[PDB]
């Protein structure tokens, strides 16, 4: 974030993550099992998918918010930073 | 995984068990919109289900395999430290 926020830019950056705001233990059962059971596996990766689907979906709503406060110099160095990470 | 003392011969049993670009472009595209539009979002989310499901599989088929060559106390040391991330 070496975009120079303004400090009217973090407060609003603030609220946007705060408004952003298990599945390991049977991922750790698949692995430590004497058999490999990939009908199992399948079932274990299409639950992860909901997870993964929210979460993906928490992060490009919440990028998206902080570009659109951005200005048009703070966009161009968004999109190159984006470019490179 | 803090690695485990293997054995000569699990090293070679591990080394025969181990025998893009576009989604993240997708995914600044619907960065740097001026709006979120959340059904292409779940589209790009989506596209990619088929080569994640055939990634992890063998990640995690991969996995069981090794931890089945370990020892009863390789094994626990394993576990704690699955426990511990
Ligand atoms: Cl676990
Ligand atoms: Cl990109
Ligand atoms: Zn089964
Ligand atoms: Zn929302
Ligand atoms: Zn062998
Ligand atoms: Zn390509
Ligand atoms: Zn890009
Ligand atoms: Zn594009
Ligand atoms: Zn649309
Ligand atoms: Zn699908
Ligand atoms: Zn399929
Ligand atoms: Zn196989």
């Amino acid at each position: 974030k070496d975009l120079n926020l303004t400090d009217a830019q973090k407060q609003q950056i603030r609220e946007i993550m705060k408004g952003q705001r298990e599945e390991r233990r049977a991922m750790h059962d698949i692995i430590a099992s004497d058999t490999f059971d990939k009908v199992k596996a399948e079932a274990q990766i299409a639950k992860m998918e909901e997870q993964r689907k929210a979460n993906m979906l928490a992060l490009m709503e919440t990028q998206n918010k902080i570009y659109n406060i951005l200005t048009p110099e703070q966009k161009k160095q968004f999109n190159a930073n984006f470019e490179k990470r």
